[PDB]
């Protein structure tokens, strides 16, 4: 699939290249029910005007990763998954290189899954973390 | 230039090349205690599922809260940067616009806090973001 | 009811005076579907060893207020309400006096209600805020 | 004295009179990067509905994260205080104990961040708390 997102359906409303994720270059590497990773090359498109990766870019990468990792498991069960809360804290800026995210599932309830995402720079330094709660609900179609 | 606060003669990244300029964030009003901004929904703002990306609301909030702090503190020798962003999502947005309004609720010496509300074209509260902005002496 | 909590049932598992809320002295003042207030006199029981109100005391007052305000509306509809996320940020310490909390409902969905709680000191200063998400689910009994 | 870090000769409030001593919080292990604490469930820890109070998990996390920062920074002339506490609740606890484990994930000059996991007697993760601790020069 585009950006290596889970392929859970034959078509999607928006093609990868046209989505925010495609635009900024997010790509999923590993994907398992309890852990997933993704990364993105830093370019100006990922930065704010001050020159460092935009705080929203870390939120977004976390959001896509944690939601899609949930989607990978729940879609075939007839459920949809969507972000309900995204709490990202920023410890160190990233000027360039990549941002690498690792999502670890820490709770999988019937209505809410929760994932902790660490976002690191190319030296391995923890630049941000995001705690994501993902709502899971039966699909409407 | 997205109408961001004109506080410096040079910025490392031009608006149009930033995440903000790429998705189309524009600031409407800005005062020390309250600031607004908006964006048209386009595919660039969406996830593959066709609804606005959760990261878009976070990003809009982050830019608005931070730049509304920059607008005040930059001329004081300070830099402003997001330290925590908590966004909660109540209703999706499929198309139209997202409109953010940031209300300053605390301005301490090292931290400012803004509540951001993100509404759809019908005025419905689709998401909120509680933004903590660190304020530190600018580096030489 | 004890602490003026909503009286939605004829009995409760734990008497007010014996609960955490009773122990520290939380009391609800106003209670409406979209807004509720409560307050507590600061005594050592509310403080940490350093002498200021414990961060947990603000979390707890917010939690009781936002959950009970939801309970007041949903109990008779056959639902239970319980805290799902409590995010409290601390802006100014409180040494003594009272802490006064005001809870404003900002979203009432079918599964989650969300309340913003402001916690102020006797001078009116905003000492903390809490964003609370309250899960609402059908009661089991 | 709940076995809190013995960093000062006098504290404004004795353990037994604090919120912590009233509900019975006790610290078990403490190192610069990791600390544990626990509490017996009693009615004092509960809401009227019979389950542990959400505020109890928050309080336990707040004390543990803060005091684990105090333990390091106090002798350096710094004070430590909670700046943000985000607790998410996954499973209730009706009785037994709550056991908290705090893991330091960032120690910056002005902010330390701890992840706290709160488990029941069966080891099940009942709640988590992401704690931000401000660190500032102690006032004279
Ligand atoms: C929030 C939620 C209900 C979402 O759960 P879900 O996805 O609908 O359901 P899920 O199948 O994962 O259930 C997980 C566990 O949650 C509990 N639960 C879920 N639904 C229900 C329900 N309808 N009724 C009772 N318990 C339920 C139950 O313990 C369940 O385990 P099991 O009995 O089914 O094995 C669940 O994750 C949960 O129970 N979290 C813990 C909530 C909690 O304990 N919050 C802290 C207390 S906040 C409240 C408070 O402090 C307060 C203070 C003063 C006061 O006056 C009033 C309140
Ligand atoms: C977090 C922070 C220190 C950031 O402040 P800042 O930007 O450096 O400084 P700012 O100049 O805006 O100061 C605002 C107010 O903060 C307080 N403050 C700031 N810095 C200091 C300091 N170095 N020393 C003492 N107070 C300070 C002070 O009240 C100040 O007002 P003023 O005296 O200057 O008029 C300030 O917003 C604050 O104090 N927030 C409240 C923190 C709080 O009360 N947290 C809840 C307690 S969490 C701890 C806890 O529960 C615990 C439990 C058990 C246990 O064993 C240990 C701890
Ligand atoms: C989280 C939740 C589903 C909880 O809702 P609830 O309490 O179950 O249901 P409630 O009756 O209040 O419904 C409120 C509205 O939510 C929506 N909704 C609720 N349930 C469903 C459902 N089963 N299917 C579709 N929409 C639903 C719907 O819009 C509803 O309005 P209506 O059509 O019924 O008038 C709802 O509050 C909500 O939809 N919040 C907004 C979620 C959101 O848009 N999150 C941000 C996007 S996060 C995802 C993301 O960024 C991503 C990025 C990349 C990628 O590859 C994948 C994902
Ligand atoms: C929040 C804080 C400044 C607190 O740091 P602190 O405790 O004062 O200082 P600490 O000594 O631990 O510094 C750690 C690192 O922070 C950075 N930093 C700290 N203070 C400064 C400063 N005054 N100037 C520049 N960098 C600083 C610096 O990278 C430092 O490393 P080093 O150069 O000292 O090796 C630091 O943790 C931090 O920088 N976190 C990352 C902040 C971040 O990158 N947030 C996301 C961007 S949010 C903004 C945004 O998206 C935006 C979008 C659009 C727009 O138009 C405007 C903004």
């Amino acid at each position: 699939t585009g950006g290596n997102l889970p392929d859970v359906a034959s078509h999607y409303p928006v093609a990868y290249e046209q989505t925010l994720d495609g635009t900024v270059g997010f790509v999923i590497d590993e994907m398992t029910p309890e852990r997933a990773t993704a990364s993105v090359e830093v370019t100006d498109t990922l930065r704010a005007r001050w020159g460092l990766v935009h705080g929203g870019a870390y939120c977004a990468l976390a959001e896509m990763l944690a939601t899609e990792a949930t989607v990978a498991v729940v879609h075939e069960k007839g459920m949809m998954a969507v972000g309900q809360s995204n709490h990202t804290s920023f410890f160190r800026p990233v000027k360039e290189g990549h941002v690498r995210a690792e999502a670890v599932r820490i709770h999988a309830g019937s209505t809410t899954w929760f994932w902790d995402v660490s976002l690191r720079d190319d030296a391995g330094r923890l630049c941000a973390v995001s705690s994501m709660s993902i709502a899971v609900r039966p699909r409407r179609d």
